């Protein structure tokens, strides 16, 4: 069978991601796999932060691109 | 008005999170806000499946506690 899990966004941030990469629906269940794997009843944290992205800072920014071709 | 993002999981990991924390739908859009600001998603889904969490016995179930638990 299947389970329809739907977060009615438009107001929530979902739109932002899909607004620039409407490839999250799958992500939804993916973001869980991570929170799922790590899921094991007991879970600590307190304070975690080291490297941020790598071990200094990298990432790549092109500027400001939406995600639509529009009409022309 | 609103946008219905429906990731019919049941098979996907979504269920894994709701199975032990059915507090993701709203979360979905949250994970986006972070992936929205930073707008730097990633591509790395699953490869194959297992089809056996353990190996002993696990016939059709209806539920009892949490969502898919037994006792503790």
């Amino acid at each position: 069978m299947k389970q329809r899990i739907t977060v009615t966004v438009d107001s929530d941030s979902y739109q932002l991601l899909k607004a620039y990469d409407v490839n999250i629906s799958g992500l939804v269940s993916t973001t869980m796999q991570n929170e799922a794997r790590r899921l094991r009843a007991e879970r600590w944290k307190v304070e975690n932060q080291e490297g941020m992205v790598e071990v200094a800072r990298f990432i790549e920014m092109n500027g400001s691109f939406a995600d639509e071709n529009k009409d022309w």
